[PDB]
C-alpha cells in the first residue's frame, strides 16, 4: 500500500528497531482505526470472537487470498470451542489455477494468494534458483497490529524480522525538475543542502497535514479542534478515557469527513502551500517566478517528494480523508518475513486454521469459479453459490454461511445480476460465455439489506462496484552488488546512494532485501497517472533505461552528464529483469473524494445481522471493504468483521454470543439495517 | 470528448437543426472561452494571423495529426502572403506507419480504409467488404466554431452534416441499481415516469451546476456572483462589452478558479444534492434509506445519469472548473461530417494547407520519430530536432521554428532529458535504446522560458509531464437493423430503443450512424468504467454482464435484461473490442491541474521576449483548455501559429493581424517583457 510517515528518521543509529515477530505484534496492539475506533482488533482477536449453537455448520468461503484464509483461521477458532457432536465444514473456492490451495519432493515456488504472490524469473546461473521478485505484499508497518497477530499464528513471535530500506531511510537521491537533494530523514544535518527547498516545503506540509504531538495545534484539517497528531496518540493509548473513542467514532471523525470528504490531497497542499507563501514561510522560488508559479512550484516539488519515502503526486486524487487514516496509523518501520516467498504466510495460516480447528473444522477445497450467489427460499441451508469447474462443469451447492472474500470488482457479478427484491424463480450462470444455467426459485438477492426495500439492497451492490482500485506496476532487475561501488555511484552519509526519488518517469527506485553477490533492484515502482507515462521483458526493460538517459546537473559539477542512474540501471543481469505492468498483465481500493460513503458501507455490512428476521447469510471479506485499502490489515480486518457478523446471524441477532473484546466490531458502527 | 449538454433536447421535433458545415461554422463563430475570453477564435482565423519578415523560411511539425496539420494550414495561409522570392519550406514528422501522410494523400484513387491522423481514426473489421467503426473523433458539437472553420476549409460551406444520435436524444434505456427509466430528454411528458428520481435529481443538479440563464439566479457555484448559465451567454454574444470580456478573463473566471480548482465534480454532486436533501427539495428515497444514504444514492444515481446522454460518475474526479468550462460551451447537438472515414478530414486540410499556400508552401514527410529537440550551435537555424528512420538511423537537422505537434506523454522525452540550462555540449538521442546519439554543443532546452532561471525552464517541462490523460475503451458489434422492430426490443415515444446508459459494466450503448446492418457501439467505457471487467471472447464478457434480471415497474416478472438478446445476436465476425490497456486518451483536468495545464495554453507568450529567441512552440488538445476535442487540438494550434510569427518578428505583437494579436496579448505572459 501507500507508505506514510510524516516524520521520517534514518535508519542508521534508530533505535527500537524489531527483530522478531513478536517484538513488531506488541507495538501495534492497542491501533484503532478512526472508523472503528472503539475496537482494537488485535484486542478483539487474542481470543475466539464469540459462541456457535451446537450444530453441523457448512459454510463456504469464495476465495484463498488474505481475508479468506483469515476468515477460515477465526472458523478454527470457533470450531475448536463446538461442543461434541458439533463442527464446521467449510468448502472453499479458488478459482485461481496457480493458487497455494490447489497445490498437492521440493517446494513448489510461485504459488499464489491471490494479490501475494512472486514472480519466478529464469537468471542463467545453475548455483541459484529462479530469481524471485514479490509483486503483491511485500513489506509491514510496525503498527499493523493484526498482520503481525496472524504472522504470529502463522510463524511464532520468535520468528525474525528484517527492515525494509525505503526510499529515504537510507541514503536517497531525489529530482524534480532542476531541483536534486541527497539526503536520508528530514533532519537537515543529514541533507547535502540543509537549505533545500524541499526540505522547506517537506516540513510545511508536514506542519499543515499532521501538526504536532505537543504543545499549539499548527495543522491545517484539524480533528475535534486538535492536530491530526494528537488524536493518533488517543487512538494508539492503551488505555483512552472513557468516552473518547466514543466521540472520536461518533461526532469528530464524521464531522472530519463531512468537511473534508470533498478535498482531494493536491487540494489540501494546494492550500497549505499557499498559505505559507503568503506568510513568507516560503520564499519565491528566485528571482523570476510569480506568485502563482511559485505556489505551483513548490506543490509539485511536494508532489514528488512527499514525506521523503517516494512521491504523494500520483495519489493527488485521493481523499483527504483517506489520506488521513494513513497519517494517523503512524510508524517509522516495515519488516519482511522470515520466508523464501510471502505467500508463505497465508500457506502457514490455512494449515494453522487446520490446527486450531481441533478436528471441529474440515475444509475441503474446491478449484472453481463463483459466478452467482443468492437466496433460496427460507430454510436452513438458504444460502447458494453458482459455480464453474475447469471444464466449464455447472456447479450448485447450497449452504448455512457464505463469506464472500473477493474484492469490488471480482465481487460485482456474482451479487449483482439477480436484481434487488424477490424474485419468484431465476435461471443464473454465464449465459453470455455460453455456459449452463441453473434455476433456483424464491430467490433473494444476496447482499441482502432489506425485505422491503430494494434501493436498499441497491446501495450495497451499487456502492461496491464503484469503488476505485489503485494501480501500480513495478520494474525488477538484479545487479551485481559490487555495482553500487563503482566510482561513478555517489556517496552520501557514509554510504552508496541506493534509493532514487525522480520524475523521470521511474518515480521510485531502491535496492529491495533478500529475505550477497547480487542485490535484487526495484528499477521503478509507479502509481495511478506515474503507471501508463511511459504507454521481451528486456525490450521493455530498456524504453525504462531510456527515459533516465538525462542530463542531471549538480551544483559540484559544472558540466552536467547522463545521470549516473542511467548507467547503474544498464548494469543490471540480462536474463532476470522482469515488468510487472498492471496494463499488459494488481490493484486496491484506494478511496478517492466521496468515496467514504460506499467504502464505509462495505465497511459497516456485516452489521446486517443485527436484524434477526432478515436471514441474510452472507458476509463480504476483502482489503475493499475495509478502510485500510492495499494493506493486509484491511484484508484482515475485513474477515474480522465477517466473521463478527457471522457469529451474531448464527445467533439470531444476539450479540451476547461475541466475546466482549469482539462485541464492538458489531455494536460500534452506525448499522446497516433497522 | 465529454459531451456535457445541460438540458437535453430530444431530436424528434427538435428546430434550428444545422444541415450544413457552413450552418454549423456560422453558429459558433462568435463563443470565447474562458480562459481566453477576449478573443473568438474563429474571427482571428478568418484572415491570415499576421505576416512574416521577407525570407526563405525553414519549419518543422512534429506530429501530423489535427494540430499539426491545423499548424500548417496556417503556415499556409501565412506563406501566400510572402512576397516574390520568399516561402515557407516545412518538413512535417509522423512516426505512425498508418498516418495518411505516408500513403500518397491525393494521390490515390483505390480508397484505403484505416489510415490515420494520430487520434482521429477508424478501425477495419472483417465480416464477409469489411466494417469500419470510428475509434476517435467523429461527432462535432453545434458551438465549436474552430472546427467548423476547419470544416470548411476542407470541405466547403455547402457540405451537408448529419445530427449525431446520442443515448438521450433519441428514446434511451436507464439503469442504475434498482432503478429503470425510458425517456427521451429532460421534458417528463417524453418520460416513461415523470415521477421518477432520476429526473428530479437531474433538475436539482443541472440546476446547481448550470442555473438560469434568464432570470433568477439558482446556481451553487457562481460566477461573476452570476449563475454560469449567464456567463455563457456574454462569452457566446456576437459584441459584448469589451470590458466585459475583460473583467471575465482577468477577474471573474480566474477567481472562480481559485474558489474551486480544489473541488471536484464528484465534490460539486454531492454538496449540491446534501443541500437540497435538507430543504426538501430532494424527496425521500423511501421509507428506510437513512439520511447519508439517501444523499449517497441520489449522488449516485446522477453519476449514472449525467446529463442525460451517459454517465459522469467515472468524470467526478475532474476539476469542477474543467466541468464548468463544458457547461459554459453549451450546445445542444453534435454532428457528423460527410466522409467515410473522419481521417478524411485532416487529410483534406493538409491537402488545403498546401493549396492556400500559393506555390509559396513546400513541404515534405519524414517518416521518422523525434527522440529530442533543443536550441544549439551559432547558425541562423538554431532549432534541432534528433530522430530515427525506419532503419533505426539517427538523423539531425535544424530550423528556424518547430511546432512541437504532439500530445503530453509523447513530448516529454523530447524537451526533458536535457536539462534545464546552458550546457556545453551533449549526446542526445535514445540511448537506451542502444540507438546512436548526437552531440550538440552550446545546447539550450527547447521549452526555453528563462536564460537565468532553471526553475523557470523546470516548470513548463514538469507541467507537461504532470497531466492527466483520460482513457476510454470502445467495445463494437454489427446487428440486423431489423431486429430492432422485433417485439423483444422495447419501444418508447414511437421509435424502438436504440440506446442503453447502465450501471451494468457497459456504461453507455447506442446504434452509432455508418441498410441491413446496424453499427451498434456495445460499450464506451471511461476512466475507471474501462477497467471493471479487467478479470470475441472479450465480447462474451460484456454479453455476460448483460444477463441480468431486470425488474421492471408493473406485474411482470422480472426477466433476463432485454439488452442481452440485443448484444448477443450480434453478427461473430464483426465483434472489436477496443481496449485501451491492451491496445487514444486525451488530457481531462483533475484538481490543482489548470496552473500545469494553463502554463502549457499560454506557452506560446515566449515569443514576446525578444531576447530570449525560442524557437519553440507546441500544439496539441493537450495544450488546450478542451481536451479531447479537435476544438482544442485547433486552438492550441492557433496559438503556436501566432506565437511563431511574433517570434519571427522579435517580439512585434503588430505583426499579428488586429484580430489575432489577442492570441498572444489576451493572457498572462510566460516570460517577463
Ligand atoms: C501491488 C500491490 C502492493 C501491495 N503492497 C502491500 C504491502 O505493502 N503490505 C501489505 O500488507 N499488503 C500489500 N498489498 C495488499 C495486499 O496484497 C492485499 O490487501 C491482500 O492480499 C488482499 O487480499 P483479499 O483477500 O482482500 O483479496 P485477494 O488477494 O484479491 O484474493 C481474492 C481471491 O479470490 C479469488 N477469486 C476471485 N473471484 C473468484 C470467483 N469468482 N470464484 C472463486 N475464486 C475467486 C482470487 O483468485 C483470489 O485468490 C499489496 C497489493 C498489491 C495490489
Ligand atoms: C477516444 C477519443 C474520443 C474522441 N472524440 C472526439 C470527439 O468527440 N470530437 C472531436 O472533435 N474530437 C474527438 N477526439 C479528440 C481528438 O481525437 C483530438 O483532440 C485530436 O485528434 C488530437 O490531435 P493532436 O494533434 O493534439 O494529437 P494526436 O492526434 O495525438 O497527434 C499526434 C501525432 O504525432 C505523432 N507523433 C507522436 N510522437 C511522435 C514523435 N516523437 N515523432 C514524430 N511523430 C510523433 C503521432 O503518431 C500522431 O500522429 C477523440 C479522441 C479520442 C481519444
Amino acid at each position: 500500500g501507500v507508505t506514510v510517515i510524516p516524520r521520517l528518521l534514518g535508519l542508521k543509529d534508530e533505535k527500537k528497531i524489531a527483530t522478531t515477530v513478536g517484538e513488531a505484534r506488541l507495538s501495534g496492539i492497542n491501533y484503532r482505526h478512526p472508523d472503528s475506533a472503539l475496537v482494537s482488533y488485535p484486542v478483539a482477536a487474542a481470543a475466539p470472537l464469540g459462541r456457535l449453537p451446537a450444530g453441523n455448520y457448512r459454510i463456504a468461503i469464495v476465495g484463498g487470498g488474505a481475508g479468506g484464509i483469515a476468515a477460515l483461521y477465526e472458523l478454527g477458532r470457533l470450531a475448536a470451542t463446538l461442543p461434541a457432536g458439533s463442527g464446521i465444514d467449510v468448502q472453499i473456492y479458488e478459482a485461481d489455477p496457480d493458487s497455494f490451495l490447489h497445490d498437492r519432493a521440493i517446494k513448489v515456488r510461485g504459488l499464489k494468494a491471490g494479490r501475494v504472490s512472486a514472480a519466478l524469473v529464469h537468471n542463467g546461473d545453475p548455483a541459484s534458483g529462479d530469481t524471485i521478485y514479490e509483486v503483491g505484499a511485500m513489506r509491514f508497518p510496525e503498527i499493523a497490529g493484526l498482520t503481525w497477530h496472524y504472522a504470529s499464528a502463522a510463524f511464532g513471535d520468535a520468528a525474525p524480522i528484517k527492515v525494509f530500506p525505503n526510499p529515504g531511510k537510507v541514503p536517497t537521491e531525489f529530482v524534480f525538475g532542476n531541483r536534486v537533494d541527497r539526503y536520508v530523514g528530514s533532519d537537515p544535518k543529514d541533507w547535502e543542502d540543509p537549505d533545500s527547498p524541499t526540505l522547506k516545503v517537506l516540513g510545511v506540509v508536514a506542519g499543515g497535514l499532521v501538526g504536532n504531538p505537543q504543545g499549539e495545534n499548527v495543522a491545517m484539517y484539524p480533528i475535534a479542534n486538535v492536530d491530526p497528531a494528537k488524536i493518533a496518540a488517543i487512538l494508539n493509548a492503551a488505555t483512552p478515557p472513557a468516552d473518547a473513542l466514543e466521540r472520536i467514532q461518533t461526532k469528530y471523525w464524521p464531522e472530519f469527513i463531512a468537511q473534508y470528504d470533498g478535498l482531494t490531497l493536491g487540494a489540501a497542499v494546494r492550500e497549505i502551500v499557499t498559505v505559507a507563501f503568503e506568510k513568507g514561510t516560503l520564499p519565491p522560488v528566485d528571482g523570476v517566478l510569480d506568485v502563482d508559479e511559485s505556489i505551483s512550484y513548490y506543490v509539485e516539488l511536494f508532489g514528488r517528494f512527499g514525506f521523503g519515502t517516494g512521491g504523494f503526486k500520483p495519489l493527488y486524487n485521493i481523499s483527504l480523508v483517506e489520506m488521513m487514516r494513513l497519517i494517523l496509523w503512524d510508524y517509522s518501520n516495515e519488516y519482511t518475513l522470515p520466508v523464501t516467498e510471502n505467500v508463505e504466510f497465508i500457506r502457514n495460516l490455512f494449515l494453522k486454521a487446520q490446527n486450531v480447528g481441533a478436528g471441529k473444522l474440515v475444509v475441503q477445497v474446491r478449484q472453481e469459479r463463483v459466478a452467482n450467489a443468492c437466496h433460496s427460499g427460507t430454510a436452513s441451508a438458504r444460502a447458494q453459490l453458482l459455480s464453474y469447474d475447469s471444464h466449464n462443469a455447472v456447479h450448485s451447492e447450497a449452504y448455512d454461511f457464505v463469506i464472500l472474500a473477493v474484492p469490488h470488482d471480482q465481487l460485482t457479478p456474482i451479487v449483482s445480476r439477480s436484481g434487488f427484491e424477490h424474485a419468484a424463480s431465476q435461471n443464473l450462470g454465464d449465459a453470455g460465455l455460453g455456459l449452463e444455467t441453473h434455476t433456483y426459485n424464491q430467490v433473494y438477492p444476496p447482499l441482502l439489506l432489506s425485505d422491503s426495500s430494494p434501493a436498499a439492497n441497491a446501495r450495497i451492490v451499487t456502492a461496491i462496484g464503484q469503488l476505485h482500485m489503485a494501480r501500480s506496476s513495478k520494474v525488477f532487475a538484479t545487479v551485481k552488488t559490487a555495482a553500487l561501488d563503482q566510482p561513478w555511484v555517489p556517496q552520501w552519509r557514509g554510504e552508496p546512494i541506493k534509493a532514487v526519488v525522480s520524475d523521470s518517469g521511474l518515480a521510485a527506485s531502491y535496492v529491495v532485501p533478500s529475505p550477497p553477490e547480487y542485490s535484487s533492484l526495484l528499477a521503478s515502482y509507479t502509481w495511478e497517472d506515474d503507471s501508463t507515462r511511459l504507454r521481451t521483458a528486456d525490450g521493455m526493460y530498456r524504453t525504462m533505461v531510456n527515459r533516465a538517459y538525462r542530463y542531471v546537473k549538480y551544483a559540484g559539477a559544472s558540466n552536467a552528464q547522463p545521470w549516473w542512474f542511467y548507467q547503474l540501471l544498464a548494469e543490471a543481469r540480462t536474463a532476470d529483469r522482469f515488468v510487472f505492468d498492471w496494463t499488459t498483465n494488481g490493484g486496491f481500493k484506494l478511496d478517492m473524494t466521496g468515496d467514504h460513503h460506499q467504502s464505509n458501507l462495505c465497511f459497516r455490512y456485516h452489521t446486517h445481522a443485527l436484524a434477526a428476521s432478515l436471514d441474510n447469510r452472507f458476509f463480504i471479506a476483502s482489503d475493499s471493504y475495509s478502510h485500510l485499502g492495499g494493506w493486509l490489515e484491511g484484508a484482515f480486518m475485513s474477515a474480522l468483521n465477517a466473521v463478527a457478523g457471522l457469529i451474531v446471524r448464527a445467533n439470531r441477532g444476539d450479540v451476547s454470543a461475541l466475546s466482549t473484546e469482539a462485541r464492538p466490531l458489531v455494536i460500534g458502527l452506525r448499522p446497516v439495517v433497522k
